[PDB]
């Protein structure tokens, strides 16, 4: 099917802010095929309702083996994972880590998130001009930080992951992502061997121990899988999380204002931050088992369908006022963490971590504020991550 929208061709300015778009879309009907800034050909599924209900419909799978598009040779490498599977395969992987990240057992990583917090904002602050980016101050660095000391990535080999994410993201090729998987891949399959009969006790280490212990729990490319996983899913999405969040709250004076007179309005704000502005602005791939009717529209099995929780987000029904940021809005029920069977499993961590670190910027950033009109701002073509290049900021 051809598409009736060629995303890429939009520009910039639909990469800032797509949101008129999804919406004249969803006007018009639930689905529709369009083309990404990638050049990928896709099913856009739109509106609240229907987004919540694809997103947990168990006949759109998550397993490739159900995609009429083929996985290149890098991706079919780190595809045996919980989030492209669906059960049983689904449900045996989540529970090997499920209890790993309860609000409970996060909590307890509470004093060293804030300790790494408490250090890159004091680094930031050492800025003789009393200007930063934030984006390379703290939006990255932190997430990685306490993903790779949980798994047990030596802190040398994370500047890797800062050039092959942006590949991921913001390419310069479709050639170069695969690339980047190819080389990813590669490592975390070192990674993983240097860890076997090292007696360790991170996560990775104790993954590799279970694996070894019934390859018929964990399988060796399940075990790269879970590595991927664990790493990618976490990262771009809490890196964002955190700059669009302060992003929003700076360019909402009100807002920020109303945060900064009642601190326990913080839990409710990252909430509103990622209905507002959340990182994922399109879920993962779903592929039909079988031919779907949306509305009239019918989506052939097979093809490719990615859920816009930005607009389900931006759905009046749903959100009053929508194009409205409201730090005490309600904001039950949203979608940015998925719903369903695939629903995050980092969500404690990602919320410790943005909360952890916009409460370090409001109370240690006197008059902080945005270094830059939001129209000197860059964002990502890319259609499932919404985020920044780069964050500039000032404070006094
Ligand atoms: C602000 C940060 C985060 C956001 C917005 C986010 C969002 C999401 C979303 C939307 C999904 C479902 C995707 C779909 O259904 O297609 C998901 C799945 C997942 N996320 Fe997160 N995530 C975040 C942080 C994390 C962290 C910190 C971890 C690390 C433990 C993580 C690990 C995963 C995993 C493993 C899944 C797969 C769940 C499953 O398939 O059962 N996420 N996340
Ligand atoms: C928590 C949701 C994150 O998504 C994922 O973890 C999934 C499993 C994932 O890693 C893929 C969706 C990647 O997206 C793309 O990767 C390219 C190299 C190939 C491309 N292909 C389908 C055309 C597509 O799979 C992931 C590396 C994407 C980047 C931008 C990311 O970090 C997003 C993460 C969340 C959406």
């Amino acid at each position: 099917s051809p598409p009736v929208l060629d995303l890429g061709a939009l520009g910039q300015d639909f990469a800032a802010d797509p949101y008129p778009t999804y919406a004249r879309l969803r006007a018009e009907g639930p689905a529709h095929r369009v083309r990404t800034p990638e050049g990928d050909e896709v099913w856009l599924v739109v509106g609240y309702d229907r987004a919540r209900a694809v997103l947990a419909d168990p006949r759109f799978s998550k397993d490739w083996r159900n995609s009429t598009t083929p996985l290149t040779e890098a991706e079919a490498a780190l595809n045996h994972n919980m989030l492209e599977s669906d059960p049983p395969r689904h449900t045996r992987l989540r529970k090997l880590v499920a209890r790993e990240f309860t609000m409970r057992r996060v909590e307890l990583l509470r004093p060293r998130v804030q300790e790494i917090v408490d250090g890159l904002v004091d680094a930031m602050l050492a800025a003789p001009d009393g200007r930063a980016d934030l984006m390379e101050s703290l939006a990255w660095p932190l997430p990685i930080t306490v993903i790779s000391e949980l798994l047990g990535v030596p802190e040398p080999d994370r500047a890797a992951f800062r050039v092959w994410t942006d590949a991921f993201v913001f390419p310069d090729d479709p050639a170069q992502a695969q690339t980047a998987m190819a080389e990813m891949s590669g490592y975390l399959s070192r990674l993983i061997d240097s860890k076997r009969g090292q007696d360790g006790e991170d996560l990775l280490s104790a993954l590799v121990r279970t694996s070894d212990e019934d390859g018929s729990r964990l399988t060796s490319e399940e075990l790269l899988g879970m590595a991927h996983i664990l790493l990618v899913a976490g990262h771009e999405t809490t890196v964002n999380l955190i700059a669009n969040g302060m992003y929003a709250l700076l360019s909402h004076p009100d807002q920020l204002a109303a945060l900064r007179a009642d601190m326990t309005l913080l839990d409710g704000a990252v909430e509103e931050m990622l209905r507002y502005e959340g990182p994922v602005e399109s879920a993962t791939y779903r592929f039909p088992v079988e031919p779907v009717d949306l509305d009239g529209t019918v989506i052939p099995a097979g093809d490719t369908v990615l859920v816009v929780l930005a607009d389900a987000h931006r759905t009046p029904e749903r959100f009053p006022d929508p194009h409205r940021f409201d730090i005490r809005r309600d904001t039950a029920g949203h979608l940015a963490f998925g719903h369903g069977i695939h629903f995050c499993i980092g969500a404690p961590l990602a919320r410790l971590e943005a909360r952890i670190a916009v409460r370090a910027l409001l109370e240690r950033c006197p008059d902080l504020a945005l270094d830059v009109s939001p129209g000197e701002l860059v964002w990502y073509p890319n259609p499932m991550i919404r985020g920044l290049k780069a964050l500039p900021i000032r404070w006094r």
